[PDB]
C-alpha cells in the first residue's frame, strides 16, 4: 500500500462504514459511520488491490481508518463509498 498526507472531508454514501485501528479488514473496530455522516481526514492509504482508506487522529491520539472504496492496480476501481470535498 501507499500512504499520503491530504486533508479532506468524506460524506458516507453507503449504509455504514466501520472505523478501525488499522487499515485492514482485521483492524479493531472502534466506531461506525452511518449513511449521510461526514468526517474529516488527514491521511490517505491506497492499497494496490484493496481499498482507499482515509485516516484521522482521534481524541486519544490513536489513528483511525475508514475504507472508502475498492482499488485495483493502485487506483480507485468502481464507485466510491462516499463523496469527498
Amino acid at each position: 500500500s501507499r500512504s499520503y498526507r491530504e486533508t479532506g472531508t468524506m460524506t458516507v454514501t453507503v449504509d455504514a462504514l466501520n472505523v478501525r485501528r488499522a487499515p485492514n479488514t482485521s483492524g479493531e473496530i472502534v466506531a461506525v459511520y452511518k449513511r449521510g455522516e461526514s468526517f474529516d481526514y488527514d491521511t490517505v492509504i491506497i492499497d494496490v488491490n484493496g481499498y482507499v482508506w482515509v485516516s484521522y487522529i482521534g481524541g486519544s491520539g490513536k489513528r483511525n481508518y475508514v475504507a472508502t472504496g475498492a482499488t485495483k492496480d493502485g487506483k480507485r476501481f468502481g464507485n466510491a463509498w462516499g463523496t469527498f470535498k
